[PDB]
């Protein structure tokens, strides 16, 4: 768990992303942990050429402009520097991979590198990268996300926004990008990551949006790390910097941009992981097959499964089922009862009955893996089939459990149902920290209660629902 | 004399002002020597309220914005502060008076005080002050200059541009002022005095003009004082500041704004005085009356006066004559010969014959004073009339000389012509430093040669012309 402000932000932004109305605004700071050297370090020889010192200079745009002025406006050196630095092959950080995995269809970047593009490519996602006005007129077919590199690309250094002339001519040359960013800011919920909010173009666009929409501006989010006490600095200077950052944060709200203050930069990764987990765990994989329903009678167990599926649908969960013999019909009935109040939404219930025959069993493993990949939580019930006239614990449920563990999915074996479910519950309880690291007391209590045969249908269903909810929320 | 760069700027800007195509852009720094306390000093309690320190802050606009943010956007305190400070009664500095005396019809000010307006009022000039969009639609009749207070007026503190919100909404609210300033920058030659070129609105306007006109931007001038070594600073920091200022100066050239580097702020007053002197001394008051032309014959002296007036007209001088008996006709003939090559331009020759009779002599003194006020250089020739049949040295020429001295006009008595002119030359040579303080060797030689009877017409005329030119140029 994190700070209550962080928890509220995680809930709200997960809600925004699940509606596919969220955009990510990534600054250069999101790529400073990857391995690219700092822009000030690159400009250090540039500053030394014109007799300045990059450490004593805070406005690097004016520094680059001065360098260009000293060379009759020529940018060849700076173009070569940025091409040499930001085109290097660097391993992607976890933040880029998580952002690629999230269902985010809009990225706006002020960085010249192609880390977002590579992260989207490695997720088998089609990325429509735009850094030219002409490129706005063409859309890639079946694209997953669109990346607006509003400061240019690394492979086109001459069109990168680096000097004051570029910023001064941006409003004329790149006006369609300004219009697109204004439309996204008024129509989408943005998350600013790695952005210092010192960019003149972004200040201009935000001021225009504020002038247009007054107090009815759309709420956006930013992630900013708190000020850290430098070794040379004194306590008074640190407190002054903290107060300055607080005043900076309120001016941002002047633009209806709420700032989340983070202790360190790994909290960005933690927040992204939490959002990804909240999105992924909303889909539950219901597994099991039952000819004999352990201690419970047939009708009682059927009603239990029906009401469990109805509660899962009611709690805004998407059920994926393999249509196991003896369990599939009743989860289908529960979903139908919950939804027919109507049509079957494709997202709420995904049914994947296994092909029957010799041909089907060849691809059964890949079918099972594809079915499980859609989910983030696996729920196992019973696990008994009939082979030679006798009830024998099934083997498909064990394979599903193995696949779920290999995919880092949460496993919720209900031991009260018995058979392979009870075996899996015993296995999980044998090594609880391996499957649920850092579990709370309530989580342990719910997991232990999952193997209670004295619970009624309602009590067991409520225990399962609460366990799945604390896993997801 | 000043630096050759300063001399070239003085010549070029005097040429621009004499064509009435010059405008003055005055910053707040032009009013910092008058007695108004610094804006940082005013914001010091404002900074202390929000927990900041105005000495550690450089962007006071952001400081005021932070204060407004801490008070729900209320500006009452800042409005009261600026109204209390900049509405005080302060004596005008010499710069404002000189600028008011110059034939400049366009002022653009970022200061809220009314020092330019008061300076124009004290010169009996009609000033059309504009700080509202509506005021642009009305023009004062017979106005001498128009003052655009583009950051608001002191008497309207709520509309002053002080905080970041004002700068962000300036491009929408005060767009007509932006258009007017762009038109003036492309149609008039500006002189920036007291301006630090750190104003976002001026940067935006200059960037737009540059984007519109590329390398064909009109040349403008700025006056900037060089960096001074602070007592606490080291030599390396001073050299770094000097280099930073040099880079700042070349960037302004990016906007075709040439910067004149001044050792101190009194050089602004010196430059303004030099421009005023160059404008004022271009009008010469030709005085004298002659019945007997000393040693020279009548025809010889008439030809001398004719050619002297022709040379004065040829050297771009405007002649004002009282039509004295024996001198007026021949200066008129010289002007006519120089101009009829055509019509008599009203500026080139102003003729003020004295009224004859008892009624005229009552107002003769005011007539003489008004006639002399139009000029900056007085040239005296002969000075002899006839009263009772005998040649007697005149008394009107002495009154003219007294009026010229009282108005601080340069006096050029030609002693070779004799009579009152010789008496005046002797009086000037008696106390030469009183009339020509800091005179060079060439000026003294020319003044001494002015009383040489051995010179021909051409030599004496050339001596007079060179003396008047070194007085003017
Ligand atoms: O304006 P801009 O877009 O050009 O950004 P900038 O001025 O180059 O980089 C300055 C910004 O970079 C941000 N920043 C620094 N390091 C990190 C970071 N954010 C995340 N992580 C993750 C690991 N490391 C970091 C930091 O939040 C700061 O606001
Ligand atoms: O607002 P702004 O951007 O218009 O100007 P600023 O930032 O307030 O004032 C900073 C500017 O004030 C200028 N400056 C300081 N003192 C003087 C001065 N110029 C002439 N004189 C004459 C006497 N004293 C001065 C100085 O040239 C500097 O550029
Ligand atoms: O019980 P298990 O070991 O694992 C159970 C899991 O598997 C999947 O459902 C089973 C099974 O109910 C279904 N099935 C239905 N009718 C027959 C049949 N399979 C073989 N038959 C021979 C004659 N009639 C049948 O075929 C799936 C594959 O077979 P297994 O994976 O071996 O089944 C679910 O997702 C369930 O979670
Ligand atoms: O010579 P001065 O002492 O000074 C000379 C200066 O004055 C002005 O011209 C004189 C003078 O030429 C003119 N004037 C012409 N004709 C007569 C006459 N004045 C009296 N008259 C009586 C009978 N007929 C005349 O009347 C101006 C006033 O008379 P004064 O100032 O006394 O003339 C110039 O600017 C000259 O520079």
């Amino acid at each position: 768990k994190m700070n209550p402000i962080v928890e509220l932000f995680i809930k709200d932004f997960t809600k925004e992303v699940m509606e596919e109305n969220a955009a990510i605004f990534a600054g250069a700071g999101l790529s400073m942990s990857v391995g690219y050297v700092s822009w000030a370090k690159l400009l250090e020889p540039i500053a030394q050429e014109i007799g300045l010192d990059v450490n004593k200079e805070n406005d690097l745009v004016s520094l680059a402009q001065y360098y260009c002025n000293e060379n009759q406006g020529n940018r060849g050196r700076i173009n070569q520097i940025i091409l040499d630095e930001f085109s290097r092959k660097v391993d992607l950080t976890e933040n880029h991979k998580i952002l690629a995995r999230l269902p985010i269809h809009t990225y706006w970047t002020t960085a010249y590198d192609r880390l977002i593009e590579k992260a989207l490519e490695e997720e088998n996602k089609i990325a429509d990268v735009k850094y030219t006005v002409k490129q706005l007129a063409t859309t890639k077919v079946k694209r997953d996300a669109v990346v607006y590199k509003m400061h240019g690309d690394v492979e086109h250094p001459s069109e990168a926004v680096l000097i004051k002339d570029d910023y001064e001519k941006y409003s004329i040359k790149m006006d369609p990008y300004i219009k697109a960013l204004s439309g996204d800011l008024v129509s989408k919920t943005f998350l600013f990551v790695g952005f210092s909010f010192t960019d003149p173009n972004l200040d201009y666009i935000l001021s225009r949006v504020r002038s247009a929409y007054e107090r009815d501006q759309r709420r956006h989010y930013c992630l900013i790390k708190k000020e850290e006490r430098r070794p040379d600095e004194l306590e008074a200077d640190f407190e002054y910097r903290v107060r300055k950052q607080e005043l900076f944060i309120s001016d941002l709200s002047r633009f209806n941009i709420k700032t989340i203050v983070l202790n360190n930069y790994n909290e960005i990764t933690e927040i992204l992981q939490r959002i990804e987990n909240n999105i992924k765990t909303k889909t539950v994989f219901l597994s099991g097959s039952a000819v004999e329903y352990n201690h419970w009678e047939t009708e009682h167990a059927e009603q239990f499964i029906h009401q469990l599926s109805k509660e899962l649908i009611r709690k805004d969960f998407n059920i994926v089922s393999g249509f196991g013999l003896g369990v599939g019909s009743f989860v289908i009935n529960g979903v139908l009862e919950e939804l027919y109040m109507g049509t079957i939404d494709d997202d709420r219930l995904i049914l994947r009955p296994f092909p029957q025959g010799k041909k089907g069993e060849e691809q059964w493993d890949k079918y099972r893996r594809d079915m499980i990949t859609r989910t983030g939580v696996s729920i196992f019930l019973y696990g008994n089939k009939i082979d030679k006239g006798q009830v024998v614990k099934a083997k498909g449920v064990q394979s599903e459990f193995n696949i779920s563990f290999e995919q880092n999915n949460y496993v919720v074996p209900v031991g009260a149902t018995g058979y392979i479910a009870k075996d899996l519950w015993n296995k999980v309880n044998e090594e609880f920290e391996t499957y649920y690291p850092g579990a709370d007391a309530r989580m342990k209590k719910l997991f232990g209660e999952l193997n209670n045969e004295a619970l009624s249908i309602e009590e067991l269903i409520n225990t399962i629902i609460e366990f799945v909810e604390i896993l997801s929320n």
